[PDB]
């Protein structure tokens, strides 16, 4: 395996295979997404980090959803949100006690169909020891049956220079297709103790509100339906099957352009804002679409692509602030993950957060950011170390991983393969506005929008779902390893790089 203390390394296409078709959903009859509980019991158990190992919340939900009709939304007060927690499984003598909510997602158009939640719990467990197994059960005590079983998960290690958590999953884009639970089970496998999911979670908006799915929606349905639709069970769906997951590891989520599902009033995120916790407050972001957390040494930041990120607005004052509360002998590892890519080749999604590169990259730089992982693009992309389109030896790692496995169509075509250079004006994102995507002035591709080869800064690409770990070793030393979905042998691995890092340098 490559280091970057080598330089980069000469760009790599892989092949592309012979396309079978497009991912297949999961259907609603799978065990897995059925209602496996009754009453008031807990469903959807998942854990999240807080902003400091010493902390962690445990969310779930209680009842059935409701979907179409006269939907009538739940009194959140009704159910309480209580965690017993311990040390043993049989001394669950520690309690904490959260809120609850209810989300709904309506639109008032004639023949769509309406939907509210079950009620959403959110609790945060206090004063837990880093790096220990704490035992728990979420529920309702003062209910008959409405506490969950007991789960387990392993707190982040202590914050220090020499403490890591042993495996960071990264997944972006996962969907519910057949490939995402090929996509779960391969990292399942690698045992890891935390897992960042960058966006694009359930791709609830593939469905209308009357349950028929696309593979494109933009293709099926932009013209015949008066909004961009959803079908929010398919989130009740997502959350049932990966409770195996989330009830033991805890799984930090950051926003993508499928959880944006504008309904009345021109709300927006309204599931993706209520359904996972996020270290909002403890990070003093108040936000759940951008956030901040140490896990062991590493000092991880949670970018939002989908609310303003212009250098007059609150999120990049908040960044600034996080970026100068960093102790780089406390944290040595300064990691960001984002929806969008900004180094991606691919055709699809060319310099599409152009905009968010130029009001972000400079400070991110200038304070030594390590790695970059993204989602967005549905293959797997590694650049070598770049700045402002510039191999440099103090630029960050930007690493691609919108690969999960949703149904939507691979990325296969690159904007330099010959005649697929996008027309600039059509590249940047329409939600968030703005054109920042000139041609380059200098370089190889001086004069031009994109290269007619595979970019130097990029120095692996291929279209290929999988999902990636991230072994941080010490200061300097980490180990990032892609796995491919269709290569199931043990150990196999399809990209691995040691990331070195240079703090005299550089910082
Ligand atoms: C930091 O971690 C790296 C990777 O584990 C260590 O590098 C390894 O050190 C051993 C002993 O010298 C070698 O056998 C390996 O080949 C090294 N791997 C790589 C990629 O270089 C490194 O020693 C550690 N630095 C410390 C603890 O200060
Ligand atoms: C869905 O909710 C909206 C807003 O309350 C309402 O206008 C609409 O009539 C509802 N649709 C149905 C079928 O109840
Ligand atoms: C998705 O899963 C199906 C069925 O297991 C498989 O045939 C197909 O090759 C997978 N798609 C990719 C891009 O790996
Ligand atoms: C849902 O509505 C669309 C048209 O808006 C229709 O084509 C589709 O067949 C409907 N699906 C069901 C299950 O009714
Ligand atoms: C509608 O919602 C989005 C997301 O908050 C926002 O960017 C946009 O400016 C809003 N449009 C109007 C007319 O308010
Ligand atoms: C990035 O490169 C362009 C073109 O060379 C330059 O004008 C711009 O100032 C650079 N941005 C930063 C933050 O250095
Ligand atoms: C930018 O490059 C594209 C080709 O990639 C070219 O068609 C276009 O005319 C160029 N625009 C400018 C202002 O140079
Ligand atoms: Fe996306």
């Amino acid at each position: 395996p490559a280091s970057t203390l080598e330089g980069p390394s000469r760009p790599v296409t892989v092949p592309l295979r012979e396309d079978r078709g497009h991912a297949v959903d999961l259907p609603d009859t799978d065990p897995r997404v059925q209602r496996r509980v009754t009453g008031w019991a807990p469903e959807q158990i998942a854990v999240a980090l807080s902003a400091a190992p010493t902390s962690a919340w445990v969310s779930w939900i209680t009842g059935d959803f409701q979907m179409g009709g006269a939907v009538k939304p739940l009194d959140p007060g009704t159910v309480g949100s209580v965690v017993r927690y311990g040390l043993a499984a049989d001394s669950l003598v520690r309690e904490a006690t959260g809120d609850a909510l209810v989300y709904s997602q309506l639109y008032p158009f004639e023949g769509l169909q309406n939907y509210t939640s079950g009620i959403i719990h959110h609790v945060r467990l206090q004063g837990l020891e880093p790096g220990t197994k704490y035992y728990y059960q979420c529920g309702d005590p003062s209910i008959p049956g409405a506490m969950s079983a007991v789960h387990a998960f392993r707190t982040m290690p202590a914050v220090g220079p020499r403490s890591y958590p042993g495996r960071i999953a990264v997944v972006g884009d996962l969907g519910l297709t057949y490939n995402t639970t090929s996509t779960v089970e391969h990292m399942a496998s690698n045992q890891p103790d935390l897992v960042l999911l960058l966006g694009d979670v359930s791709y609830a908006n593939l469905y209308l509100t009357n349950g028929t799915g696309t593979d494109c929606y933009s293709c099926s349905f932009a013209k015949s339906t008066p909004i961009h639709e959803t079908y929010q069970p398919r989130w009740d769906y997502w959350g049932r099957y990966m409770e195996p997951v989330t009830s033991s590891t805890p799984m930090m989520v950051v926003e993508g352009n499928h959880e944006i599902e504008q309904q009345i009033g021109n709300k927006t995120f309204a599931a993706y804002s209520a359904r996972f916790a996020f270290p909002s407050m403890e990070s003093e972001s108040f936000s759940p679409f951008y956030y901040s957390f140490d896990a062991g040494g590493i000092h991880f930041i949670m970018l939002a692509a989908y609310a303003d990120y212009s250098k007059s607005g609150e999120q990049y004052r908040w960044l600034e602030k996080d970026l100068a509360k960093v102790d780089r002998s406390v944290t040595p590892w300064l990691v960001a993950g984002w929806h969008a890519p900004w180094y991606s080749t691919y055709k699809a999604h060319y310099r599409e957060a152009e905009c968010m590169r130029v009001a972000m990259e400079e400070l991110l730089y200038s304070y030594g950011l390590d790695i970059v992982f993204t989602g967005h693009v549905h293959a797997y992309e590694r650049s070598n170390r770049v700045f402002n389109y510039t191999l440099d030896p103090c630029g960050a790692v930007h690493i691609s991983v919108g690969d999960g496995g949703n149904r939507e169509k691979m990325a296969t075509t690159h904007a330099d393969d010959p005649g697929r250079c996008p027309e600039p004006m059509s590249t940047p994102d329409a939600f968030m506005g703005g054109f920042c995507a000139f041609n380059f002035t200098s370089g190889p591709a001086a004069g031009s929008f994109c290269w007619d080869r595979q970019p130097d800064y990029s120095a692996y690409r291929e279209s290929s779902f999988g999902h990636g770990i991230l072994e941080v070793k010490n200061e300097t030393h980490a180990l990032w390893k892609w796995h491919r979905n269709q290569d199931l042998y043990q150990g196999a691995v399809g990209d691995e790089i040691y990331i070195v890092r240079e703090p005299e340098r550089c910082l």
